[PDB]
């Protein structure tokens, strides 16, 4: 019925998108979902894994101790990164790649660096939208050095989170109501209107059929702003 | 057009439910979904975590190195559990955790342990339709014992996958059909009809939203079967 | 004066070889040794670590976290193997090089997996004596396939332990012997009669020449029905 | 002769400093030292490590991958912090703890987190002369708080480096120089023109006594400036 | 039919055992088995881990990484002991409690640290012998502390191996022998003339039970020469 | 105004250097700072790390658990080394890389190792100072083998400690001045008088230039003995 940041249901978070952010990486975006900031960077290395086939990219994910409310260990002194660290970084590396068309990336793999320097709800979101407008940046760079194989990217993708607060389906959680709503949605889309992601968890009641589609229209709604956001960025 | 196992594109694969597989365990089960055979034991520990509030339950998720078709490295030797590991690891424990009121669970911890003796496709999801049948088994026996605080079962949970293979949406994925499908769902239900977990993947062409829901309809389908032989299991 | 089981000083337990247990390794058995039961695999893997000499063949050991009356934690998520994971895995590698002529397997790679299932005494000995029929079965496999270089096989290798219960000396322990004698004995052995392993240890009183050499009388009389065990096994 | 950047081998590069610059930490602040940026929070936690005597204050050192022009492996993912990080964050709390009086901290424990976005030279010296305005911001923050016993503050406390370039001493050294230079110092400095911390290392010609106090001397030189510019930034 | 250091098949090496030797310990001794030389050290530290049972005693073994012909790995840069150390340093901690009445310890514990400064064969004999010795001194600390509960040693406990070379049972082997030798053993032996451990590997012809009785009988017999030895050093 | 050994504010402790201490390395030294002993090895291996440009020379640092007071945890089972080992390893790498001309030690890789056997103050200073020499009987073993391309021997290298103790500076710190000292500083020279490494820490009063400059000439004047104790042990 209310929002805590008194934001409609189907209302964003204020988006902003700085690309050329960090002056080293091909590709460097501080992307920020209202209060959830992250740095994305690209990093174009020569060569691939274990190929023969076409590119390669691959994805990290990080946090800053005190991005969140209370202090979280570092993963680097803990010697071992948690669960949800793993599962986030393989979501932004399939997302991304799956806006690539790896045959046409050449024999280079790129690093996408996503890391949290503020969290308040939905950086793996953020991330994702952020990190796409840093790889368009970094091709352009692999391009004009003549190392790629034609024109790699298949289709923008951006990502966004829906959850059911005080009984309603509400558009990019912030952190709030993310602890509080136990049931969520994250979703990776493109501009055609497909799905690549879709992950919904219900810790409480079990959401319905008729529940899940409201959610998902809802994402696929806030969705459109955010491919526009993008080209927006994009567009200097 | 034409599934590998010549089953039909709605068609469970032959599952196999054993209870009291392994003596030790309050709760122990030998799951097959076709050529995928999971070993299911619950583990029932005095006292809880960092709580105070209720009960709890956790789960762990192991593969032996000649499980699979190319030897799989042991975690243990290895010095570390892999991204798919923990990220099935998670599943089945909220999974279990979505089929129990905590609070009647008592002041003790329950050790869902899956290990795939033998894997074929859909070991996630054989192994939580398998650990629920040890979860009811191990809670009659903590109920003996006098160390609950009611019933704690809130409901029965099966889950199952979908995968789009040749172009059509097939039941339960064997190995073949998952590496060659570019598009599955992974779903986890409770006797009601609820979902507790819907989670899709798209490598190729993103699934629209027709899809889905159509994936979304088979995987219920199924689900129905299960629910009706871990009943048939239960009841000796 | 009474084993637990009721069994004779003697009398080995009631013992099962099951081969092609499971589909992907070219040598697959589950081998029992009452309500001990281990899965052995055996991976034929093309090449060979750091040599040029003759072929090679190591083995790892695994326990689920259940196998065990009081759940043992998983090494996996522990980040590390114990002591006696290791000594057994050891013990395993060694006793099965002794039963191949290294030179005659190729230049191919064979690895050997233990994974104990149901724990009650003598895993070790179990696995070496089970893990030999999975090999046979396996080298079976190489031939066909003209990967070796002659019939690598010198003998059949078998295992068993002795303890001193009650003041006397006892065959093949299980789990509750094992625990209360505080003098142990674990032997490798071949056809023609050889050791190829023989690991005493005293916890209290020392045991001295004439009880070493009862308990290793009495393992090599059991020995012998092991050698007969698997020849029957290997007799489909 | 000439400095890469045109600086006067006396003066230090642009220097800013952004307090309040994440919100959830007690204290956080951007720090930057020309082109290297270092996000510096300090985070209030209640009691502490193993002591009864006062507070205490630890820290710790990050770097985002491509902080750095080439990609440094993230150390989450490497599981190990390298040497440089240990020596770094080591620095950062003797430094930072010099600075207080933790008796009147109170049984609070501080955790200094400092993570480098963009690195060009100095990170360490640019973390101490943030992570120190961080503090003050904090210990205020405990103060409105009454967790404190008096103002544990003894004095402010800065830093910077020194190196010989192309055989002269130059002030505050970016990433060029720094790898260029095979003598260089990192100082460590109060109010009251005291050292803290001095390392000086010489990997080719070993510097005589003559260059140590002239780079000595240059350092305390442009460290004034630091002092002003801390206050200034205390000063909103 | 001729040892490379020329001596007789049943003549130890020159043994030499010095007390006091590092300054720190409760005992501390450099026990020397011809050039195997190691360090062996007791801690003697008050509590028990997870006891209210007696006391408890617990040993380690390193070595330095040039104590051998080829520069062997650090363990501590390598994050890992190997087999071989865990192997020896579970040998180590048995045959010491072995000497030791635990409940006359009193609820203290026996930390023993032997690190081998220069190998040539039998570094785990040479430490089973020499850190009885070292433990014997570090009662005598406890005692005079008043922190014991009568004497609780047992009994001496001295160790030594046997090989078969050139086809005949030797005493005592140098690193020479022992890489050459394919039939071992190591032993573990009281005053009383009992086994505490015996533990024989085959790696080429299986040794038969004359062997093995054969070999048993030298390693028994130098066995008495080590008990002298350690008489003779405990009496200044 | 009095130091506990009764020594001079400007003596050194007895000072002892044996080469040859050990039988395998190329090069081996036990050097004694009066109570700190420490093993110091070079290993010759053929081959280079990552270069095509001279020669390597890496190194390391252990501590036997009870070479201290106190016992210390051993690294190799706590699977990590701690801060002050790769500090002090570091340190000896560089100390020791800068007194050879790395051109002319051809394509081979020098491996020091330096191992605490027993501490009582400066095992960092003794390591280096004894390394030095170990490193110049290394490298008369490659000549003589014919491995090197001339003498890379720069210039010999040693290094020692000085302290504020009760107000006073001291030279060459033994464990007990080192806990009390507040202001330390550990300095690496070369024979020509120049400094290679300096490092000074205040944790209570920050030292003044002064000071430093006091305890520079100090540790100055002690290093002229050392680099003499050097050159007397190398002619035999």
């Amino acid at each position: 019925m209310n929002r805590p940041s008194g934001r409609a249901a189907d209302q964003l978070r204020p988006i902003r998108i700085t690309r050329h952010y960090t002056k080293h990486a091909e590709g460097s975006v501080l992307v920020e979902f209202g209060d959830t900031k992250v740095i994305c960077t690209v990093s174009a290395e020569s060569g691939v894994p274990r190929f023969l086939k076409q590119g390669w990219l691959t994805a990290e994910y990080g946090m800053l101790p005190r991005s969140t409310g209370e202090r979280n260990q570092r993963e680097a002194s803990r010697g071992k990164q948690g669960g949800r660290t793993l599962e986030i970084q393989r979501l932004i590396g399939r997302s991304l790649r799956a806006a690539l068309d790896l045959s046409k990336l050449g024999e280079n793999t790129l690093y996408i660096d996503c890391d949290v320097i503020q969290a308040d709800g939905g950086t793996r979101t953020a991330s994702i939208t952020g990190a796409t407008v840093a790889l368009i940046d970094a091709l352009a760079v692999l391009k004009k050095r003549g190392a790629l194989k034609g024109n790699p990217l298949k289709q923008m993708v951006a990502a966004v989170s829906v959850g059911i607060y005080q009984g309603v389906p509400v558009l990019d959680l912030d952190y709030l109501e993310d602890s509080a709503a136990e049931t969520d949605l994250n979703v990776v889309m493109t501009d055609a209107g497909g799905f690549i992601e879709v992950q919904g968890t219900a810790e409480g009641a079990p959401f319905r059929p008729a529940e899940l589609n409201a959610m998902l229209e809802l994402a696929q709604q806030g969705m459109q702003e955010l491919f526009e956001l993008q080209r927006a960025a994009l567009a200097e």
